[PDB]
């Protein structure tokens, strides 16, 4: 049933990866911790990932946290696919945290 | 950063429920969700949990949101354990949800 | 009556207990603040002086704010300051001090 | 962390923290509001409200400042030796006592 979720902290890295994100990724959970939320995505968003994250922070203009998007989302074994994305914030012990929730449109 | 994360709705409905939750609550994600978080929590709260939920959507004056708090979770067995909480808040497909990060302090 | 907003620190300023309500003000956890010192809680240079304020009075017994109270400035974690009014005791526990404060927030 | 409860200088418990919740049985809303002579048996149960007066009437202390093992009792009734500490502090020119209590058990 449930949809695929990641977490990252606040510089992209992966946190928690669910068993529904491992499926549809490829992506065992402890191959994607410690990874960047990068590899997740195609190019040109893969390059700019970074920037995006680091351009929330210092402005806090959101643009897909509580608004959610489609984009192109890809696999460990390369391939690509539609999915839409919602991301959250939240704090933990004083630092930021970001959830995402991939619903897979194929 | 704990690893143990539970993701719930505007009424308290589990939507995700992490392996690490899993194993510590004691019961599986497919049992879990569609189960009001208050079945992982004692008396008194338990009988309270959807009143808190529904006064902070009225008041938006977090009492745990942001802030972190340790409580008494129960497990599946009925045995009972210290549990840090820091909850967040997010929207998706324009409702609200909740992420709650769990840290056993046993 | 007195405010739901309690603090206790050791004679050294280590918080030993917060309280739930204390938790909210603050935006700290029970589980971050205790062990901290209580200076955490305030703006400088309150701050870099607290510890003083508390070492000298164990030496002097000259009380200030212990059983009068005062309006200061505290500070949340998140960095913003607000005026509240502040109650402080003083006990005995196993042969060494400890001070029970009690906070009012004034926002 | 430590059991704590505070009362005014009746008796009425003004705050009861967590410890103090897993010790005694009593929720905090449950206790708050209530003599703290419901956390003892008798015969000190009958007889706390005359101490705290004649602590108010003569400020001789007995355990305030000095410490004691008494025996508590849950909400479940059963009893239990304890040590008690016990501090005044005033605000509005009336009396509070905090209280930390030792579960020795
Ligand atoms: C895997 C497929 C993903 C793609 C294609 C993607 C793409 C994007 C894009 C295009 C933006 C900038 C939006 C704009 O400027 O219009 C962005 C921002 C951001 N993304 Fe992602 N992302 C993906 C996954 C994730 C995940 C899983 C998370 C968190 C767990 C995340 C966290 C963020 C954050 C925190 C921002 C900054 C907040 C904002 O601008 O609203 N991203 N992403
Ligand atoms: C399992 C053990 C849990 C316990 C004992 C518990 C207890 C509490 C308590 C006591 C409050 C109110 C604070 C107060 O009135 O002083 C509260 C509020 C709340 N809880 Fe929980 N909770 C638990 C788990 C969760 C989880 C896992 C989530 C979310 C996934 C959650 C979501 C919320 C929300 C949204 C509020 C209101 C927001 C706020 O006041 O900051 N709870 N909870
Ligand atoms: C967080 C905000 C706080 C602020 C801004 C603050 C400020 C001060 C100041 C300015 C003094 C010196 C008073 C004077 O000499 O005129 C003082 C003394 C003192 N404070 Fe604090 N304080 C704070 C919190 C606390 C708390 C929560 C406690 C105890 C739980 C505490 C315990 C003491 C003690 C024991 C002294 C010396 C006793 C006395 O002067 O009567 N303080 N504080
Ligand atoms: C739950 C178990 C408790 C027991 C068995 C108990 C027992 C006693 C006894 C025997 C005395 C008289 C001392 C004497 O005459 O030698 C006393 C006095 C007093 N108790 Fe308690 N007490 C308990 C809890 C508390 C708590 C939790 C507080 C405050 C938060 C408190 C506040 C007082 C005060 C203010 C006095 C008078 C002050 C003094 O004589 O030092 N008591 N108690
Ligand atoms: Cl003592
Ligand atoms: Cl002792
Ligand atoms: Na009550």
């Amino acid at each position: 049933i449930p949809d695929a979720m990641i977490v990252i902290d606040g510089h992209g890295i992966i946190q928690l990866f669910s068993t529904a994100a491992e499926r549809l990724f490829g992506w065992s959970e402890l191959e994607a911790i410690g990874q960047n939320v990068n590899i997740l995505m195609p190019e040109p968003d893969r390059s700019r990932h970074d920037s995006y994250i680091s351009r929330y922070r210092t402005t806090s203009d959101p643009h897909i946290i509580g608004i959610g998007r489609i984009v192109t989302g890809k696999r460990r074994d390369g391939t690509t696919f539609p999915m839409h994305l919602s991301i959250g914030e939240m704090q933990s012990g004083g630092e930021p945290y970001f959830t995402g929730f991939v619903r897979d449109l194929t």
